[PDB]
């Protein structure tokens, strides 16, 4: 599948607030589709989708989400609560003169596009998540309660400074370690809080996943030199704010065209978690990629492309 | 008509070759429209069109043309021959994944979009020029012939690199307050320039503020031209022989795509008359004509320009 050379892309910049600019990559003509990567990724994560969606007849905007790459990384933890992040994407649409977009998210980006679709449906022509379910907040169930102990690692991510040091230690190590097919996996997310690290019981000089080249790893590396891992990590550090915000919607369905794409071998965002999203989302269509781990876009680019274009052309165009 | 705050625009950047990026401002959704300013202007020259075209249902890309503002100003004179400038706009479309655009130009921008439409029609949905006619190159008539065949004598003053740069860079506020005037406010004679040895030599020291334009607006132009100065901009004038020999290599071939010529009654350089026989060369040409409009068409008569463009866009291009 045709990929992206960063040097050859149209680079877009939009100030959504005084010291906060959002960077995006833009390709194609037709309906606006806005791709929102997850943790700890990049617009480059969409390198296989961008050329295909443009060819399919769509105007693709591939974000650096706030904290990442060429998008500002404001120092305040509370800048990365979903509330702020969503208002800033709405301001993004306003400044580009877009009445709406299709929002397609993965991982943390998937949680953003669910919450755009929940609170700003008038601005979202249709919504799609890779891996990430939309589970409504239980107002009787606090977040620290919810940590589903697969999610214990989120506690290690809480204390500012701590996980930054691990992840910034050796950037090549970090990304070679993370960006693996599920069968190649070198770390257990279940173990993290105990071991006191993601990487403490993983190879010193990890090998290169079949999903990725050295050059692709060095691009991620080069990006995360700019602002590091604090910004990215701060998405984890607004559980109480996000919970209280999400509760303030409580009950209201998402009536816009919707797509949930599950990955058989994401052991964190497991297909099952998405099971009763129809109750909360009447017009939900489904994709499901077999032999696909967390890193859905680069694990199974051709599958992702065929599912998205099929749903786009049927539900959004 | 709603204008533009630069700080609030989406800013776009595209490398069309190693040391050469094009900057543009982007607003709206629907068919791609690409606005190409003239000399010596800016994307900001389209500040009254951009919000209106976006509102009208169009995706507007408002260029800094090569040499201007945030677009690269490569030092070589022949980088600003029409050939290169057009190839680079085609590369601009390629890198944005656009099969075509509507091209709307003014002045030198107008000459670019005529030549895009001539040599790259497959990439141009439809073409519109403000003020600038499309006169085919006569292969029996050299460029230096066409000029001193006379209103265009000032183009000779623009030739020698360094010379006109010094006048125009002397005092940027002076330059822009002096130029951006309604034709009744005019403080220049363009026909005099070669004689007097200057644009401004016989014009006020501290010129007054044209009714067309505010201090803020002038200071934006000023701020932009600090980046690269006037060499890049002026180098569009310095490729007459190259442009002539290039344009002759099209000789005869008509422009079969939807086209719009907009004449300004009071542009005394790009005069309505010059556009008179463009039908022969362009079968599908529709026409606008703005009364009481000088050279600086977009800011002189924003509401007229907007109504003509959107009418033609909606009828001929969408
Ligand atoms: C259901 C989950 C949502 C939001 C949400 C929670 C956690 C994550 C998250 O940690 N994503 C990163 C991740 C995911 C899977 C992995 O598999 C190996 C690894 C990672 C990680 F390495 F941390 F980047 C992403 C989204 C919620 O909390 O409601
Ligand atoms: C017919 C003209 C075309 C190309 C062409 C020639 C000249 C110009 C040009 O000098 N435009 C700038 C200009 C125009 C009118 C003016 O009236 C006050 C003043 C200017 C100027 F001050 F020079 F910027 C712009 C385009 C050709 O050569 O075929």
């Amino acid at each position: 599948p045709t990929s992206c050379n960063p040097s050859d892309m149209s680079h877009g910049y939009v100030t959504v607030k005084p010291r906060v600019r959002l960077h995006f990559v833009e390709l194609g003509s037709g309906p606006a589709v806005c791709l929102c990567h997850g943790f700890p990724e990049s617009w480059y994560s969409w390198r296989y989708q961008i050329p295909a969606l443009a060819q399919a007849g769509y105007r693709v905007l591939a974000m650096d989400m706030k904290g990442y790459g060429e998008s500002s990384a404001p120092p305040e933890i509370e800048e990365y609560c979903m509330e702020v992040l969503c208002k800033e994407m709405v301001t993004f649409l306003d400044k580009l003169g877009l009445s709406q977009a299709v929002f397609i998210g993965h991982d943390w980006g998937g949680m953003l596009v669910w919450y755009m679709a929940l609170f700003y449906p008038e601005r979202v022509r249709a919504v799609a998540s890779l891996n990430t379910p939309f589970i409504p907040a239980n107002p009787n169930m606090s977040p620290l309660e919810s940590i589903n102990p697969v999610f214990d690692y989120q506690l290690y991510f809480q204390e500012p400074g701590v996980a930054e040091a691990e992840l910034e230690q050796n950037l090549s190590r970090t990304f070679k370690s993370l960006f693996r097919a599920s069968d190649e996996s070198v770390l257990s997310m279940h173990k993290v809080c105990e071991a006191g690290g993601l990487f403490v019981n993983s190879p010193e000089e990890p090998s290169l996943s079949r999903m990725v080249t050295e050059e692709e790893i060095q691009f991620y590396v080069q990006q995360f030199k700019k602002s590091g891992f604090r910004g990215p990590l701060n998405w984890y550090r607004n559980m109480e704010r996000n919970w209280k915000w999400a509760c303030k919607s409580l009950g209201r369905k998402i009536l816009i065209p919707a797509l949930m794409v599950t990955a058989e071998k994401d052991f964190v965002l497991v297909p099952q978690m998405s099971q009763h999203m129809e109750d909360w989302i009447p017009h939900l269509k489904r994709g499901h990629i077999e032999d696909c781990g967390h890193w859905t876009q680069m694990d199974k680019p051709t599958e992702v492309n065929q599912i998205l274009i099929k749903w786009l052309d049927s539900d959004a165009r």
